[PDB]
């Protein structure tokens, strides 16, 4: 079950409300599997609060950590399911340009192996 | 040099205004190669009148096709360089949100070995 499909649209603005409030500093990102990936495991949450001055390098860093990956293991990070954006973008610009109509930035990743289709 | 490092900006404008004039059941596509490609060669067409009836997974079979690809082969399409889409998507919905300022749709088509330049 997705978390546009645990959580109303109401809901997910509430969320991103009080996540302001309490964090206003942070960037909002919602985190998930590529659907039919299996290589790589879900993680234990979906919401990460990304502190607004990184790039989409340290965003990375924190989603290859948490996810445990091997030092080989490559994978794709893809914002709104299907964009593939610079590592370099800081996360603030991508946040502005992408970010959902509830205020989340949503990102879906996949490993190689999944693409070669 | 690619088809915009060719033609002026009001050039595509109008452009695609006589495409969907004269052939009004089509999505204008410039399909070219990714930048710095060296696996896959270049065609010698790159603006494509697709029907506006099919899914991604067509197209992708078209250039596959002109690229002489068997099936065990890998290849990417690409919208705008950057935008993975799925298969199944109609074209029509990507063309909508997708679409560039001069009404073009425009991809690109990379290798196994460009698109694995690109994981991290």
């Amino acid at each position: 079950k997705t978390f546009k499909q645990r959580r109303t649209f109401e809901q997910r603005v509430e969320d991103v409300r009080l996540i302001r409030e309490q964090h206003p500093t942070k960037i909002p990102v919602i985190i998930e599997r590529y659907k039919g990936e299996k290589q790589l495991p879900v993680l234990d949450k979906t919401k990460f609060l990304v502190p607004d001055h990184v790039n989409m390098s340290e965003l990375i860093k924190i989603i290859r950590r948490r996810l445990q990956l091997n030092a080989n293991q490559a994978f794709f990070l893809l914002v709104n399911g299907h964009s593939m954006v610079s590592v370099s973008t800081p996360i603030s610009e991508v946040y502005e340009s992408e970010k959902d109509e509830d205020g989340f930035l949503y990102m879906v990743y996949a490993s190689q192996e999944t693409f070669m289709k």
